[PDB]
Formats: C-alpha cells, structure tokens, sequence
C-alpha cells in the first residue's frame, strides 16, 4: 500500500437529512454517476479522510476545482500539513461555506479534487458531482 491513502470525502452539513459521503477507495469511474444533493444556501464543510501508513509526511494539500456552466472554474487550495503514521484515519475539514442559492444557482456543479503535497505527489485525484436544489428532495 502507498504511504498516503485517501479513503473518503464527506460533506459536513448540519441541516442535511442524512449522511453525504463517498468511499474513495472504491470505483472512481462509478462515482461520477452519483449526484450529491445540497439544499441551496446550506452551510457545509468538505471533510477529507485519509491514512498515513508508514512514514511521517509533510506539506499535504487539498485542491478542489469546481466547474459551473457560464462561470470561470472556482479553484481552492487548502494547506493540510504534516501527519505521522497510525492505524486510524485522519480527517481534514475546509472552512465553512454557504452553498449557492437562488434559482439561477441551482443544478449541476462538477468538482475535480486533488489530494497532493509540496512534492506534487498524486495521492488521489477524483471527480464528483453536486446538484444544488430548492429543497433537499
Ligand atoms: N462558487 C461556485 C461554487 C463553488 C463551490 C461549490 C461547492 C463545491 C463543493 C461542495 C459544495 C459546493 F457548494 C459550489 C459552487 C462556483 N463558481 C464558479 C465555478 S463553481
């Protein structure tokens, strides 16, 4: 196994009716067909779960590109930092944001995420899609 293994992404969202999560050790091609529903304007954080198996690592970074029709790609980079090896996964959470709101902001957002580091290692790259809706259903 590699030293760094990305295991899961969770959208932390107090107001959501149920868990919003994806197993990133699974089939990343199938993951593209999933659609996460977020009610417009909901507060959320992105939580990345990962394991460090063998050696202390430094300079971890989470990079998230969000595509939306008609708008320039939104590119966000987060410093994740240094972690030692242990059996239990670590969790990194982005700062809280407000999901888009209004009828013109509803519908599909396409995300491409990267877990990487100062050494530009591809710990994991993955796509996942979000649908912003008026209600949770
Ligand atoms: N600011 C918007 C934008 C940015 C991020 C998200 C988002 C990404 C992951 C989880 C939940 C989210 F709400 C949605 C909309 C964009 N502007 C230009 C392209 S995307």
């Amino acid at each position: 196994a590699p030293n760094v293994v990305v295991t899961r992404l969770t959208l932390v969202c107090e107001s959501a009716p149920g868990p919003i999560t994806m197993d990133l050790t699974g089939d990343l091609e199938a993951l593209k067909k999933e659609t996460i529903v977020l009610k417009e304007g909901s507060e959320y954080r992105v939580k990345i779960h990962f394991k460090v198996n063998r050696d202390i690592v430094s300079g971890l970074k989470y990079v998230q590109h969000t595509y939306r029709t008609g708008v320039k790609v939104d590119k966000a980079t987060f410093m994740v930092g240094s972690y030692g090896p242990r059996p239990e996964e670590y969790e990194f959470l982005t700062p809280v944001e407000e999901a888009p709101k209004g009828m013109l902001a509803r519908g599909t957002y396409h995300n491409k995420s990267f877990f990487t580091d100062d050494d530009k290692q591809d710990h994991l790259s993955w796509e996942w899609n979000l649908s912003i809706k008026k209600e949770w259903t």
